[PDB]
């Protein structure tokens, strides 16, 4: 029993369905300390967009003696997220979620920074941008 979060979603249906990993865009230079679980995430997709057609199993055995093993393994036998029908649009869905969880730090990383150090005018026109669009279990993420 885990309730759900976004990352929890991602990596779990991910784990559970490796197929997915070819909807997911670079994550390359995105920074993982801004959000708990999106280094793992991107490591899974990494390892995944490596060997095509992965199962489940061999995703999982590429992991086997590091510190996220006992976490996927767990995230492996979520039987919440296990229907095969409604797993691709839920997967876009939360993609979607994450992205939006980091324009959410990136707007209140403007704001602190706007305070502190006064933004360039490509960083003002961004908090600009952001603003306007928002006008309109001991696993660890
Ligand atoms: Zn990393
Ligand atoms: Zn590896
Ligand atoms: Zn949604």
């Amino acid at each position: 029993q885990l309730k759900r979060t976004t990352m929890r979603i991602l990596i779990g249906l991910l784990v559970q369905n490796p197929e997915l990993a070819t909807l997911v865009p670079p994550l390359e230079n995105l920074d993982e300390n801004k959000l708990p679980g999106l280094g793992l995430f991107r490591e899974l997709v990494n390892t995944c967009l490596s060997q095509p057609g992965l199962t489940t199993g061999q995703l999982l055995e590429h992991y086997r003696g590091t510190n996220n093993a006992a976490t996927l393994e767990k995230l492996s036998m979520w039987d919440d997220i296990a229907d095969k029908n409604i797993a691709e649009q839920t997967f876009t869905d939360s993609l979607n979620h994450m992205f939006d969880s980091l324009l959410e730090l990136r707007q209140e990383e403007l704001i602190a920074r706007e305070r502190t150090h006064g933004l360039s005018n490509e960083e003002r026109l961004e908090l600009w941008t952001l603003n306007q669009e928002l006008a309109k279990d001991d696993i660890p993420f």
